[PDB]
C-alpha cells in the first residue's frame, strides 16, 4: 500500500546526526573495534524513513527504518557497506525483513563525500603513546648502566666496560618496539630510537672510578631530541 511516516524529531540516546540528512544517524552504541586491527571501526548507520517499505511476507507490514552495517578503515578512509537490514520500528529495531544479498562495496571518503566529516569524528573517537614510547627508550639503558657501574668498581676503569665483557650484557642490535639498538663501549651506552622515535638518540657516558667518583653524562642527538623528558639531556 502507501503509508506516510512522521520520523522522530528528537534524537534517541546513543544516536547522533553528523550529515545533512537529519534522519540519518550514526549508532554510537553499536561502535566496536578489535584491538588487533585498531584502525578498523565497525558501526551501524540508521535511517528513519518518511514512507513505509513493504518488504515482509505479510503484505500489510512495512519497514519504518533501515540499519546499514559499515566498516571504516581509518588508515585509508575506505568505507565498506557490509549489510542492509529493514526494521518495522524506528531506530533500526523490531522485526527484521528477510535477508537479501549485499553487493559488498568499498569507497574512498575524500573531502567532498557526504560521510567525510562523520568519518573524521568516528576515527577521532575510535580509530586511534608518545611519552610512554620515550619512557621505554629511557628504560632501555637501565640494565646496561647498572652493569657498567659494577664493571667500574670491579676493574677500576671505564676502558673495557663494553658489551659482552665484564658482566655487561651483549649489545642489542635487533630493533624491538621503539628501541632500534643499545650498544656499550668503554663506558658509553648508545641508545637509538626506532619507528616514531627514529630521530632520537642518547649516549650515557661513565667517567672516573671509585676514588674520583663515578660520574655520568647524558648527551642527546637527533632532530626530535626535544621529545626527551625535562632535565634528561645534559
Amino acid at each position: 500500500n502507501d503509508v506516510k511516516l512522521a520520523p522522530p524529531t528528537d534524537v534517541r540516546s546513543g544516536y547522533i546526526r553528523l550529515v545533512k540528512n537529519v534522519n540519518y544517524y550514526i549508532d554510537s552504541e553499536s561502535i566496536w573495534v578489535d584491538n588487533q586491527e585498531p584502525q578498523i571501526v565497525h558501526f551501524d548507520a540508521v535511517v528513519n524513513l518518511d514512507k513505509g517499505l513493504y518488504v515482509y511476507p505479510e503484505p500489510k507490514r512495512y519497514a519504518r527504518s533501515v540499519r546499514q552495517y559499515k566498516i571504516l578503515n581509518c588508515a585509508n578512509y575506505h568505507l565498506t557497506q557490509v549489510r542492509t537490514d529493514f526494521y518495522d520500528e524506528f531506530w533500526g529495531q523490531g522485526l527484521r525483513a528477510a535477508p537479501k544479498k549485499q553487493k559488498k562495496h568499498t569507497l574512498s571518503l575524500t573531502p567532498d563525500t557526504t560521510l567525510y566529516n562523520a568519518a573524521q569524528i568516528i576515527c577521532a573517537n575510535y580509530g586511534e603513546t608518545k611519552k610512554a614510547a620515550v619512557s621505554e627508550l629511557l628504560q632501555a639503558s637501565a640494565p646496561y648502566k647498572a652493569d657498567v657501574e659494577l664493571c667500574v668498581y670491579s676493574t677500576n676503569e671505564t676502558t673495557n666496560c663494553t658489551g659482552g665483557k665484564n658482566g655487561i650484557a651483549a649489545d642489542i642490535t635487533t630493533a624491538k618496539g621503539y628501541v632500534k639498538s643499545v650498544t656499550t663501549s668503554n663506558g658509553a651506552i648508545t641508545v637509538k630510537g626506532d619507528g616514531t622515535l627514529a630521530n632520537m638518540e642518547y649516549i650515557l657516558q661513565a667517567t672516573g672510578n671509585a676514588a674520583t667518583g663515578v660520574t655520568w653524562t647524558t648527551t642527546c642527538k637527533g632532530t626530535d631530541a626535544s621529545l626527551f623528558p625535562a632535565n634528561f639531556c645534559g
